[PDB]
C-alpha cells in the first residue's frame, strides 16, 4: 500500500554496518581530496535526470548519517521522478557530503533502477487485468541483496524469499540430486513441516502434479511457452485447489502480459534486478541562498 | 596483458572474506534444502546462454573452494560465449554444490556482463579508428567494486582509478567547495605532488586551459557534445601537449564512434557498469552415468 | 527421522566463524599454560557422565579441526548416552587439545542437555499417544541459537521458526500496537501473503476465532490451563479445519501429557532451551600404549 | 560489596559490539512485523514473575540504546524480585520496543537466573559460618561470558578468572602431558613469572603436598567427599600457610554447606553456570493513559 | 602547508573501527580498576615531557570520543613541544579517562615521535639548501599506517605512496622475476598506464637510464654512494627532465645532507618510522582548585 | 626458558586474523605489481644485516602461510644475530613472495629490535650481579601489542600484565580518584581478592607503607633515583617480607646497573618497546635454473 512505511522494514542495526563497509571500499585510506574541499558547512541537492521511481532513502541517509551531514527529502519515498527534479537537499561539512555522494548515488540510482522496474513489471500486469504478484528473485548482487529486495517492494513486487531460509524450494538440481520429485518433496516436507512453506520447480505438469501430491505449498512452473503454461495452471487449479501457481523463467516487461492469467498467483522476474539499469542522479554543491 | 595474467590482481586474503560474506548472506542460518539433496557426490554443469565475454572465474572458484567443492574449466577467463556453451564442471557434495550455486552464478553473471560491455565498447571504439583506451567509473555496485573493476580490465577496458585513494580527482564539487579551478587545482597538487597524479573535471575549455595551466596531469573534459569536445580537445593538446584528455558524459555504445578523436586519449563510461546486463548462467547437476 | 544427517544444515562458513569467536573468547592473548604441557602428540578420551541424548558433534569436530586434532566418535549423533560411557578419541598436540577442551565442552554439555530435554519432551508425548510436532522457542542464549537449535533437532523436537524472517507471528503486543486483532493480521498477512506463514498468539477462544477468519495459518493458544485448551482447540478445528493450532504458555516435562490432545498440532516449550541442565561430559588425556 | 557500581567493569565500546551480534542474529534480514506494529511511539511495562535477583541491566539498556528506545528502571540491579514485580519502563517507537524485546529478555533471564543462583549459594554458606569466596567457573556459554560473569558478580560470588590468561591453572590433564606434578607447576611457575598466580588442580593428598612444595599459591581439591576434604585442607594449612585452598567438584546448593570447612578458601561450582535455570520476565505494551 | 588541515584526510568511518580496535585490545573483558576510581566526574591534564612536534590530536580525540570524555588542546596540531608543557585537558567520568589513557598515550607518543623525527630531517634538508620532499616508506608497524603516514604529513614530510595500490613501484626482485628491467618496466607500464606513476628502484646508472628510457615517471636510486648518487641523478635530468628522482638507502638523520643535491627530488627514509623514539606524556588526574 | 617453546603461546585463530587485517591494510584492492613479476615458482633469501636476537618467526611464517608461501628457517628462534647472516628461505608464486615481502619484514624487524632490546637489559643486569626480572609495560604500539610482548619474551624479558585483566594495577590516577593510596588498594584488593594480584604505583616511601599494609601484592616505586630507591625497598622488604618490589620509570640500558639491587624484585623499562629500534631485514629473489 504505502511506499512510505517499508523503511520500518530494515533493522538499523545492520544499515550502519552496510553503510560502513561502503565508505571504506570507496575510501580505504587517506582521503587526499579532503584538502581541497576543505572542511566548510555546504549544502548539495540532489538532482533525479532520469525517469522512474524514487527507492533508497533509508540508505542514503544512512550513509550520510555516519558523516555527520543531513539529508531533507522533497519527494518522499516511492515518488514518481519527472526529470529533471530536485529530489533532497544535503547538508554537512563539504569534505563530508563530497566524501558520502559517490557511493550514496550509486545506492540510489541501483535501488531506484531496480523499483521503476519492478513498477513498469506492475503496471503491466494490472493492465492485462492480473491481480496476482509481480516478484522477484534471488539472481541479486552479492553483498547488495537487502538494497535490491528493498528496491522491490518500493516498486510495488514482492520480494519472494529473502535467502534460503526462507522457504524450502526444490529444483531441478534437487529431485535429480534426490532421485525423484517425489523424494524430494518428501524430504522437502519434513525438513520444515509445520511451518516453512515447500516450493517446488517444475518443468511438465506431470511433475506438478507429482509435486502437488507430495505437499507443495507452491508449484513454480519453470519456463513455459504461455500456451502451455496456462493449460497446464488450469489443471493444477481445478485438482488441488490450495496450491499456488508461480510463473518463471525469461519473463521480462514486454512479454509479461502474456504469462498473465487467471491460474497464476505469482510472476517472478530475473529481469527486475539482473537487467535494471540504474537510474541517473547526480549531487552538486551550490551557494548558500 | 592477457585476460588469463589478470587473476593474479586478486590479494587472495580479501577473496575468502568477500566470498564468505556473500555466503552468509544467502544462507544465514539453517540450510533446510541440504536434507533434501544429501551429501552424496555429485558433478554439475556450468552452461553459457547468453552471448559475451566470459569473466569471474577467480570468484566462482573460490566461492566453491570455501564450500569444498572444485571446478574445471573448459574455457579460459575471457573467452568468447558461443550459447549453448558447456562451460565448466563443479564437483562436490550435493549440498554443497546447491549452496553456492546462486552466488556463485549471480557473481559470474555480473562479471561477464561487464565484461562484455566493456568487449562491446572496445570494438566499437577500434572499428573507429581510435586507440586510445576505453575505461570505467566508480559507479559500481556498493560492496561489489573488486569484481566489476574486475570485470572491466577482462573485457579489454581500464579500470580508471579503484578508489578515492588512486588519484586525485578534482571534480565539479571541489571546485565550488574551493572557490575556483585553480585555487582547486593548487591543493590538489599540493595534496599529493609527488607521486599520484591530479586529474580536473571540466565544463569548458576556459576551464580546461585554467586547469592544465594549474598543473594537472589529465583533463576530463565533461559532458561535452562530440562537436564541442574535438575542437577543444586539439585546442588542448596544442598548447599543452603532455596533457591527457578524457572524455565523459553520457557516452554509450551506439555514440561511442562520435566521441572518438586522434585529441582523446581516455574515454570513460558509466555505462559498462550501470547498465551492462548481466549474462545468463545456469549449473545443472547430470546424473552418475 | 534421523540425526546424523542433520549436520547437512549447518553452512560451513557460519561454523568456522562461530568457533572461532568461541576460541578467541576463552584465550584473548597469550596462552602460558601451552608451555606447561608441551606440543607432543597425544590422545584424549571423551567420557559421557549424564544420561541423554548426544548432540553436537560438528561443533566439536570443528572447534578440534581449528586446532589441527583429529576426533574419532564411537557413537553417531544422536545416540543414547549410558554413563559412564567412552564416547569418542581426539588426537593432537598436547597444548592444541587441551586448548579446545573447555569451549568443546562447554558447546557438547549445552548441545545434549537441550538435546537431551528435547528428547525427554517427545517421549513424554508419544506416551500420551499424541502425533504433533514437540516445538522449541527464540528463548536462546542469544549468539548461540544455532547451537541450541540445532540441539532441539537432534532430540527430535522441531526447531520452529529459526529467527524474526521465518514465519510473521502476531504476539500480544503487535495486537496491542495496531490496536486490535485483525489490522494486526491483515497487516501480517500482506506483510508476506506469498509465502511466509502467519502466526498468532491468542489469549482467550474469541481472538483465535478473530486470528482464523483474517487469514491466519497458526493460532497459538497461549497460556491456557489444559481445562480450557482442548474445548478451544477442537471448537477451532471445527469452525476452521484448514488452520493449525499450537498451545504454549508455562508447558514443562511433568505437565506435558496434560497438553495433549488431537485437535493440538504443535506445543513448544521455552524450558527446553532456557531450563535445560546441561550434560556431564570430562577430557582425559592418556598415555600411549 | 554494591551490585549497582558493577555495571562500570563492563567497557562500553564491547558492550554495543555484542549487542549488535545478537540483535543481527535474531533478525539477519527484512524485519516483516515491523509493519504489523508500526513506528508510533509507545510504552512497554517490564514485569518480572519470579523470585530472584536482578541482574544485567546494562546489557538490557544497551540492546534498547542501540534500538533507540530508553529505560527507567524501578529497582536498583542486584534487588530481591517479589513476583510479580513491575521492574522497568521502555519508551520507544513501537517496532524498535518489539525487534529488541526478546533478545532483551533472553540477556536478562540468563543474567538474573546465574545471579540468583549465587545468591542462594552465598545465603547457604552464610548460613553454615563460611566467609570464603563463592566462585563460578569457565564453564560458561561460548559467546556469552560476558554476561555470566557478571551475573556472577551481582548475586556476591566470585567470577574466579575470565580466561585462559589471568591465573595460571594446572589440570589433570597437564600433569600427564608435562609427566608429573612436579614438573607441571615448576613450568607453570615460569610461564606466570610475577604477575599471574598458580593454581593446581589436586585429586589426592599427594598432589596437593607436591603442588604447594613447587610453589603453588592456590591448591585445587577436586572431587573430595566433604570427609575427606576438610582434614586435607587442614594438614595443608599447617604445613604451607601462605597456600590458599579451593575445593571444587560436584558442588551444589543442597551440599554446599557440607564443603564449607575453615580451611577452605574458596568454593566453585560449575552449577551457577551450567544448572541455573533462567528468570520468567515478560514485556508488554501498554496504553498511555 | 597547515598542520590543523591534515585531519580532514582521515575518513571518521576508519577512525572508529580502528580505534574501538585497539581499545578493546587493552581490555578484552573486565576492567577491574574501574571499581578503584569509580565514575565521578573528572580532570587530567596532558603534559609534554620530550621536545619534539606534537602530532595525533584526531586519534586522541577519537579515542576519548568512543569513551564519552571531552579533549580540550592548548597547542594546535603540529606545534613546537618545550617540556614540560600542558598541551591539553581532558574530562569525562573517572574510570573512562582511566581506560584510555594508555591507549591514547601510547597513540600521542608514537605519532609526535614520528612527526619530530621528520621534522628534524626537514630541518636538516633545509640546512643543506635542499627543499625536495622528505619522505616515508612502507615501513610501518602493520595495522598502524594511517598513524604513523599521519604522523611523517604534520612534521612535514611527504607520506610517499599509502600502499601497493598507490603508485607501481618496481623493485629489484620484481626486476630479477621479470627477467629484466626493460620488461618489469614495461609490464609495470601496462598495469596502469593511465593514470597511475611507475617508479623504478635501481642500483646503477645504466639501470636508470633504461628504467627511464622505458617510460619510468619516478627512478630511485637505492643504496648509492653519494660521490655517485649526484653525477648519477645529473645525467638523469639533463636526459630526462620531466623524470623525478629518488634517492634511498641507508639515509638518516646524521647523513642525510650528502643526500641532498639539486638533482634529487625526494629523499626518502625508512628511519623516520623505524628508528623513532617516542614522545614521553603523561596524564595526570587533578582536583578542585 | 627455550625461546624456540614461545611459539606455543601464540593461538593460531588469533595470528590468522591479525596476518589478514595487515596484508589487507597493506594491499586493499587490486595488487597492480602482481602483473609485473607473474606467479611462477620462485624463492627469497631473508638475510639478517643488524645485531641483536631473532624474533617473530611464527609472525613471519603465518603472513606466508596466508599467501600459499613455505619458509624454512636456517636459525632457530631466539638466535644472536651475526650480520650478514642468510636467515632462512621462502618459496611461492612470485606475486605471493612480493605481496608478504614489506608485512613480513615489517614484523620481523620490530620484534626483533624488541627482543634485542629485551635481551641486552638482561645481560647489563646479569653483569651487574641481578637476579630479579627485566620487565615490559605496556607502553606497546596500540594493534601490535600481541607481537610486542611476545618479542620481550624471546629476549628473555617478561612481559609484565598482557592487559587491564592481568592483575590489578593501582596508579597514581586511581589513587587521586579514589581520595587516598589506603581506600584505592582495598578496593582494588576487593575487586579481585582471589585471585589476581595487586600491585600499587607509589612515588614515596610512606606511600608503600600504606600499600603494603592495606595489602598489595607488589609495590612499584615509581621514579625513584637510585639513591633512594634502594633504601626504600630495604624499609619495606625488612617490614613486608613477602612483597615484591618493582622498579619503574627513567630506567635505560646504561644506567640499568643503578637501578639493580638486593632487594628489587622486577625492573620495567618502557624503552624496550618504546625506544627500541628495528632491526635490518631484507629478502631477495633469486633466479632458479
Ligand atoms: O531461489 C529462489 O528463491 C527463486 C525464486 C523465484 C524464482 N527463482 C528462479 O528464478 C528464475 C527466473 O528466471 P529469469 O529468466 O527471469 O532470470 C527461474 O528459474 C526460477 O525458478 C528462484
Ligand atoms: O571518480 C572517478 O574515478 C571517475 C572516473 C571517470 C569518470 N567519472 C565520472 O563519470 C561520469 C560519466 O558518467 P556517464 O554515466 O555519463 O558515462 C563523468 O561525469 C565523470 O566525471 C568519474
Ligand atoms: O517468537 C517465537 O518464535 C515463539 C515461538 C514459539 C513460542 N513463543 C512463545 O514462547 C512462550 C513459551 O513460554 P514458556 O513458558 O514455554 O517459556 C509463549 O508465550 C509463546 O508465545 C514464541
Ligand atoms: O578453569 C577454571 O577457571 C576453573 C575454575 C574453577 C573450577 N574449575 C573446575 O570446574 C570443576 C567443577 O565442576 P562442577 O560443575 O562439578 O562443580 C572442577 O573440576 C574444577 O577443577 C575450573
Ligand atoms: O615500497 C615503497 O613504498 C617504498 C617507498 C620508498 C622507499 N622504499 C624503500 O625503502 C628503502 C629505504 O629504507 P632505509 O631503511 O634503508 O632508509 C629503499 O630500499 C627503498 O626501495 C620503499
Ligand atoms: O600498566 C602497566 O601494566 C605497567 C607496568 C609496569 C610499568 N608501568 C609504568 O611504566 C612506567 C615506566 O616507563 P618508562 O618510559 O619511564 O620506562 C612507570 O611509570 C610505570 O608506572 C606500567
Amino acid at each position: 500500500m504505502d511506499a512510505e512505511g517499508l523503511a520500518l522494514l530494515l533493522p538499523p542495526v545492520t544499515l550502519a554496518a552496510l553503510v560502513d563497509s561502503w565508505l571504506r571500499e570507496d575510501c580505504p585510506g587517506l582521503n587526499y581530496a579532503a584538502l581541497v574541499s576543505g572542511a566548510g558547512p555546504s549544502q548539495a541537492a540532489l538532482w533525479a535526470k532520469s525517469p522512474g521511481v524514487l527507492a533508497g532513502q533509508p540508505f542514503f541517509d544512512a550513509i550520510f548519517t555516519q558523516l555527520n551531514c543531513q539529508v531533507s527529502w522533497f519527494l518522499p519515498e516511492g515518488s514518481k521522478l519527472v526529470p529533471v527534479a530536485r529530489v533532497a537537499e544535503v547538508r554537512g561539512p563539504a569534505h563530508c557530503l563530497l566524501l558520502g555522494e559517490r557511493v550514496a548515488l550509486n545506492t540510489l540510482a541501483r535501488c531506484s533502477g531496480i523499483a521503476s522496474a519492478a513498477a513498469a513489471a506492475v503496471e503491466a500486469a494490472r493492465g492485462a487485468g492480473w491481480t496476482g504478484h509481480v516478484a522477484g528473485t534471488r539472481k541479486t548482487t552479492p553483498g547488495f541483496r537487502l538494497v535490491e529486495k528493498y528496491g522491490l517492494l518500493v516498486g510495488g513486487a514482492a520480494s519472494h524469499r529473502y535467502d534460503l531460509g526462507g522457504l524450502v524450494m526444490v529444483k531441478d538440481n534437487h529431485v535429480v540430486a534426490a532421485g525423484g520429485v517425489e523424494k524430494a518433496v518428501r524430504a522437502a516436507r519434513q525438513a520444515a513441516d509445520f511451518a516453512l512453506k515447500v516450493e517446488v520447480e517444475c518443468s511438465s505438469l506431470q511433475e506438478a502434479v507429482q509435486a502437488a501430491e507430495a505437499g507443495a505449498d507452491l508449484v513454480l512452473l519453470d519456463n513455459f511457452k504461455p500456451e502451455e503454461l496456462h493449460p497446464t495452471a488450469t489443471v493444477l487449479k481445478a485438482q488441488f485447489p490450495s496450491v499456488a501457481v508461480e510463473a518463471s523463467g525469461g519473463i521480462t516487461l514486454d512479454n509479461l502480459p502474456q504469462f498473465c492469467g487467471p491460474h497464476i498467483d505469482v510472476i517472478s522476474m530475473g529481469m527486475l534486478t539482473q537487467a535494471a539499469p540504474a537510474l541517473d542522479f547526480s549531487l552538486k554543491l551550490f551557494a548558500k541562498e
